[PDB]
């Protein structure tokens, strides 16, 4: 389907990302977990869970690894200038796709 937020538009069918229609290309893992995230604008979201859906019950690397991506995926963004939405590290609890 298609999800939007002024400038940004996410596309899962072909797992795209653009800003102002200009693709900003992501590994799979970050489109989808940025797409977890702003399915549930507003919300909190625990690390675990966000491990949990997005790279598997399985999962068994030792990282920040969902830490790394929410700033890969805010890098990202913010270099295209994208800024009124935003993650929010939500610290001890999680992780918040909002408004800035």
């Amino acid at each position: 389907e298609q999800l939007s937020f002024d400038e940004l538009t996410l596309i899962n069918l072909s797992k795209v990302v653009t800003v102002n229609g200009h693709e900003v290309p992501m590994r799979i893992k970050e489109f989808e977990l940025l797409w977890y995230l702003a399915s549930r604008e507003n919300e909190v979201i625990s690390k675990s869970e966000l491990l949990e859906k997005v790279w598997g019950y399985d999962y068994y690397e030792d990282a920040n690894t969902v830490n790394v991506h929410i700033h890969r995926i805010r890098e990202k963004l913010e270099k295209e200038s994208f800024t009124t939405y935003t993650i929010t590290t939500v610290w001890g609890l999680g992780y918040k796709f909002e408004r800035s």
